[PDB]
């Protein structure tokens, strides 16, 4: 395989129920079992996260995330969601799906509650954000101002496993979903001109506010992609270049 075990979270989770070294830190409301990592319980005002121990120096990679978001809150009465991160900093809790705002790097947000009273989107909504420290995620508008790309995705309270794939290679960022039990990656997001350095950390976080939900990570499997390259990659500033209209 091109699986990088050191950047993966897999049952039985290394170093947790044993003497070996763990590969992730568990932070905040996060709790372990043998079958999942629960970032938040179905309780209000929680923030939990997991952060990979080692910085990733792969230039080209694909993360497969087996997650589960589930709860008993009626109607639209659930929240807030999960974020996946490839960021300069790790372990800092905060208001952005459990983690710090004004981050450096990449976020993939799985947003389950529409804060935006005048929203056009259908939720739950998966979106991507690239940040160089300057941008703040605006909850009241569901991060509308800072979203690069996004898609509606029915990932909540499902009777079968739910997965997301996040692929990053040569400026191209692709997010795909497997939510329907078709054993198929369905496209959600596909953009180019994304500039991210090496040496950042993988992480996942979730938060709840006045509304709650269980947010579980079952596994995260990171694969190295076999990509020819013909420059200090740790010094790349996170940014996006845009095609002119
Ligand atoms: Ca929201
Ligand atoms: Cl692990
Ligand atoms: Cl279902």
């Amino acid at each position: 395989e091109h699986l990088k075990r050191e950047h993966s979270l897999i049952k039985p989770y290394q170093g947790v129920g044993s003497s070996s070294m763990p590969l992730w830190d568990f932070q905040g409301s996060t709790i372990l079992t043998s079958q999942y990592v629960r970032l938040t319980p179905d309780e209000r005002s929680k923030e939990g996260s997991i952060w990979n121990h080692q910085p990733c120096f792969l230039k080209d990679w694909e993360m497969h995330v087996h997650f589960k978001v589930h709860g008993t809150g009626k109607k639209n009465l659930h929240g807030d969601g999960i974020a996946l991160w490839y960021t300069r900093d790790r372990l800092v809790p905060g208001p952005v799906f459990g983690s710090k705002d004004n981050f450096h790097g990449l976020a993939i947000f799985l947003d389950t509650y529409p804060n935006d009273e005048t929203t056009e989107r259908v939720f739950p909504y998966i979106s991507v954000m690239v940040n160089n420290g300057s941008l703040s995620y605006d909850h009241s508008k569901d991060g509308r101002w800072t979203e690069l790309a996004g898609c509606t995705a029915d990932f909540r309270n499902r009777d079968h496993d739910t997965f997301l794939a996040v692929r990053y290679s040569r400026g191209r960022l692709t997010v795909m979903t497997d939510l329907e039990d078709k054993n198929e990656w369905k496209n959600c997001i596909d953009i180019t001109g994304v500039r991210l350095p090496t040496g950042y950390y993988f992480g996942a976080s979730a938060g709840t506010g006045d509304l709650s939900d269980n947010h579980d990570i079952i596994s995260m499997k990171l694969f190295q992609l076999m990509v020819e390259h013909t420059i200090d990659w740790t010094k790349i500033e996170p940014s996006v270049n845009f095609l002119k209209s």
